[PDB]
């Protein structure tokens, strides 16, 4: 449990990330909301990092590649980066809790 | 802590109202006031709920969202965006104050 | 303090009367009486709401909403945002008040 | 009490599920003229009958609620349905409020034992 | 439960509206039937009438306005005319029920 | 009571003949010799009722029912009138008669 | 009086063979040839049902049915009636000595 | 006694599941004329041998209740469906027959217990 | 259960004829593939008489009746064929589980 | 017996791979290449079916099963028939060798 | 015998590697380089396979098995015939160590 | 063990989730080149993850399985979909396996009970 240091805030940041990709799924966007949707991209990702040990931060740093901050990302682009990020973290959260369960079990 | 919510009924209220407005804007297009309005209920709502959240989610969430350019109306989809985000960070936040009253809980059952 | 709501059981019947109307908007496209109609009934059951809640709660209220102009009769769209903000908005005080309520029944049980 | 409020329980049902009913069916299909005008008609007819049956206090929110329609005119689909709605969920929260008040009495007569 | 006199005679009465207006929502009529379900209309509130209280045949009859006996209504007013008696009808049985089922709970 | 149905067998027999009829006339459309025929089973199947019912019934229903013109064939919508109300009045009928056989039932529940 | 029906297992089966035709002639349109056909087996089934009943009964029917004209071929439709007719007087029949019958079981119960 | 009235139990319930399936089938899809007379002459040849697994008496109402098809013409799609249909429906009818004659002697064979 | 000399082997040719028979009401078929389907019908009656008790393999013989060695059926025609085998072998075991039921309630 | 399969893990293991062949097949049209393919394989799994059954069931089999021609490439109508006979004729077998298993589990719960 | 299978996490993984491999293929069409590439998977997963099976399944599957055609791009189906193909035998493979495994727990119960 | 084939189980177990969730949100649309080119680069570092996860043996096993993807052309929705497909399915055996061996260890843990 040692990798995730804050974990309600690595939470609420992963669920406000689902719930934009189930956005982005839900209609096609025009320039300015995929504008705002890459910037979100980008500080969640900063937020997310003050919330994770340090070789997590560089895991993730390795996986992850950021957008163009002059150029506007496609709905598609948007869709990768965020799919990625929610799959990431669930898994991350199904070791946590297979760990937490291994503890239940342990007492 | 729980205590990272200072007025947890009023932080409630407005994520339900504004979970609510999502889902109306979810329901079908919007003209020009409608929008409008909403943007106007967008601004209003976060200034409530720095109101009601301790010092660091106040400026987390200032970190996380861009206010609405205040001479141009969003569109539907900027909207569905802003409110988007506002209402998943809040649902993971009370999953948070959850995991700790919960946890109460069984610490309650446990010293018995 | 439960004693943010004053008058539970009227702004409880406020709050369904609104929840249906809102039904009835989105069930099919209204013309300009009907629209004039919902806009009056906006208006006087917020006031009748300010009449059921504690000042904080009122001023609170009077932040989140603005009324309707009255030099246009508004769209299908501004009505059914007015009443929504105002349905979400309640049911959250009444689970607020709930999940209090409940407390308590914790603590006598 | 609260239950004090509705002095005629019993007719105020009968009145809600009235119209109810009626909103159900409005709601099932278009309608002519003259449905528009019985329709009309039964709308002021069923606020006096209900007035009858409430309380003061609720016979004046009722009335602060709810505007009469113009007679000399004939009002539309549209005007029905949310005159109607109105009644039907103001009915359906009064009914919440009497129920949460019989349920109290349940409460407290099971407190004592 | 004394507003109901007759309770066997209202009931079935009010299961042949019932039936007869589940019958105008089924297909559109001609101006035969409609002939006939005004009259049906007529004739049943007279039987309904026989089976209850003053009071209510006096509420009934403030709330209830007949059909122009020469002219023939469309299947819209028809359906709003039988309307109301069901739910009418409905209303007073959820209230001799909620009667019958308080002497139940004195008991 | 529920000796207002004289010979109740036969009253039961007539009805279901004629609710399945009426779910034949709703299945498809009719023709002119079907829809004869089937004015002449309404009003014979009324008077075999009469046969069946006390006499406070029998002018009742007679009261309530008016019969066919004998020399025009009723269209496919005056006949699903026609049997729909003999079906709804006699299902409130067995629903009045079902209300006394039950309190019979708990009047002998009672007394234990 | 359960003597009504003076052989219970030939009705019932008579009963069960026009209600599958009932639906075979919902199931689709029909030719000349099954119609003439399908008025036959009407007739004759009328018959046997006779053969199974008690006088009253037989009379009573006889008084509810009226036989096809052989000088004409029957529509789907008219079919159609006369064999709803026998089956919902059938099922009605039997929903009758049925209620009798438990009735029955509960006197010795 | 009514069990007596089916002679060969097992062979006519064969004979009728057969019946059964194949009126399943023609419903299926249409007909050609080649299948259509052999389904005329498996409906003769079913009914000369349900009538040898059953009693006199059911012989000739079956006998009383089916004609045989005109063997100069092919039967068509609808008579066969009608031919097939009324032996399915008559057969169902014959085993709630019987059906209710097994259970009467299950309820004999605890009554005297 | 003298009547079936072979249970095991009927059993199997059954549920071959019944997979058969589900396959032609699955899609048309070509020439071959019905002429190889009249020929699998051949054989299978074959197999079954092997099977089975005399008076049934003249039973099952009186009540079908062969293709035209040269000729090719229809999807029709096979389809008559075969589910008048499938339908006979069904009650062929509903027969001879209700005599093995009968054996179990004697015991 | 159950002793007709010689190898009854083998038939199984060829049966299954056919019938998820089949399952293909109906699944979607074929082409040339992957016809000629499917018919390799339904003589090659004829061949190993042969290996695994006993001697009665080889030429049992032998005398239901004709073999496809091998200069001209079948139709998908003939391949599926082809497979459908085998998949049917193995559930009959299996359903035979499970009704002697079950035979021995009652057997064994008897002489208790 | 479960000693048919020498490394059976192997063969497993494998199995649901194919397995899900088939279902993308159903899902869509595919393009010549895909199915190049599902090719070469197809032979090197075949070559693992063998690697984890006793000598005589080695045997059987390639008695069963015919490699593609390197001078051609397989078509969609061809390729849905070799993977199903293997499913299908791999699924039985596993029914077969399953019914013996479990016909063991019972010789332990 | 067969759990020490896994070195970092929680590690190999997140990028298997993100791989998944991504082969899904493929599925879900149509990509243009931007999104292959990002998702192919995914792949790449992905898989690189996912070897510094495992044992040597199954390291090897992966690339003998897994071919990289062409850097001069940018591969179609068709060739990510195979590629991501067979790393879901790889992993998930990978998964029933060392499930397998939890479960045998919780039948050992009984047995001597």
């Amino acid at each position: 449990t040692d990798l995730v240091e804050q974990p309600a805030k690595v939470m609420r940041i992963g669920t406000m990330i689902k719930q934009l990709l189930e956005e982005v799924r839900a209609a096609p966007l025009d320039e300015a909301s995929r504008n705002r949707l890459r910037d979100i991209h980008a500080t969640s990702i900063r937020e997310l990092e003050d919330g994770l040990a340090p070789e997590l931060r560089e895991e993730l740093d390795r996986l992850t590649l950021p957008f163009n901050e002059d150029a506007v990302p496609s709905d598609a682009e948007l869709r990768i980066a965020q799919a990625q990020l929610v799959g990431w973290l669930e898994g991350l959260f199904h070791g946590i809790q297979t760990a937490l369960f291994a503890q239940q079990m342990a007492a």
